[PDB]
């Protein structure tokens, strides 16, 4: 009950730009990823406005980042509003197919790729430095999925069993060898600092034994 | 049938600040009425991508800004996703208490006025050029409402009597005196080029006899 999905071939193409195209700042896939947490936690809290029941499923608004340098991998955790299983196979909640397209004709008229966030499709900034990324969401009244993806033209949907999340999405982005800066304490700190100082909601770096 | 409403004290603070600050670089209104509207697009077409029949009431996504220097407006249509009346009450849509908290806080840790859209709130720096505005809306299965406010504390819903939309919303900015700067060709041509190039949707200037 793992369900394999082709992505169309715009978002393939884009994905395939982003993984092979020679480009030394990654790391706004950063600060893309907390802002796609932001926008999630301003949609619960503005539905929470006139149905506080909606935060049932959890009342803190925040964004945590779990480095793990044995798995190698970097997690963005949010308590925003959440992803059903359509929203996550149609392009994680994104217009994709004309974001990328506006991408493309931009990246021509002269753009870089750290502008990827104004054509709606920051996610896939991703996999400037992510081999696989792992998608864990769950929306007030659907289950929780977990969609995931090392590229190649495919990804999967299918129930999650891990541990429940309350609401809200979970980013694991699974580190290519070269890119383990991104779980060093002082680094992460960096580029918080950098290009997220005003996302208002609290984002706690977590520590390793 | 005119109801009359009060703005919830952070948000008529949000106003003052925004009309009593000295602050020269007004022209960034038009960059945040512009993404309001992009961001208005995205939701329809993200929503006609499973369910066509969305775009029965317009399928064509586009801007059009309009002046009008008789009446001294500039009125900026866009044909997105559209605001039912409950979203016109609670602030146009946004979220606009903690926004506004955040907003304050980054003023004094430095920031400035045109970073207003970072905080969710880019709508109220219409009244850095405008005496009074009017929002017209229509989104699918709701009736189409018009929201007026000249600030000091108060705003407006009504049932609009205007010509009827379609789907989207229009923003009618009654000018300062003293803004009149915004009714013109090329004044417009170069904020749009300068703020506004790399919007995924049409843009058309009108002019006018
Ligand atoms: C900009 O378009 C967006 C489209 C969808 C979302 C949503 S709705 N619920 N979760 C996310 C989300 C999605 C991603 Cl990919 C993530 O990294 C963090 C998240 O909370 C956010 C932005
Ligand atoms: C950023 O928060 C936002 C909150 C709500 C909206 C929406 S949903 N439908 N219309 C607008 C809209 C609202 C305004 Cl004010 C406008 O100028 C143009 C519009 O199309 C957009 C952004
Ligand atoms: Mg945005």
């Amino acid at each position: 009950e793992v369900e394999t999905f082709a992505f169309q071939a715009e978002i393939a193409q884009l994905m395939s730009l982003i993984i092979n195209t020679f480009y030394s700042n990654k790391e706004i896939f950063l600060r893309e990823l907390i802002s796609n947490s932001s926008d999630a936690l301003d949609k619960i809290r503005y539905e929470s406005l006139t149905d506080p029941s909606k935060l049932d499923s959890g009342k803190e608004l925040h964004i945590n980042l779990i480095p793990n340098k044995q798995d190698r991998t970097l997690t963005i955790v949010d308590t925003g509003i959440g992803m059903t299983k359509a929203d996550l196979i149609n392009n994680l909640g994104t217009i994709a197919k004309s974001g990328t397209k506006a991408f493309m004709e931009a990246l021509q008229a002269g753009a870089d790729i750290s502008m990827i966030g104004q054509f709606g499709v920051g996610f896939y900034s991703a996999y400037l430095v992510a081999e696989k990324v792992t998608v864990i969401t769950k929306h007030n009244d659907d289950e929780q999925y977990a969609w995931e993806s090392s590229a190649g033209g495919s990804f999967t949907v299918r129930t999650d069993t891990g541990e429940p999340m309350g609401r809200g999405t979970k980013v694991i982005l699974h580190l290519k060898e070269d890119q383990t800066e991104y779980l060093e304490e002082r680094r992460i700190k960096e580029i918080v600092k950098k290009h997220s100082q005003f996302i208002g909601y609290p984002i706690t770096l977590f520590v390793e034994k």
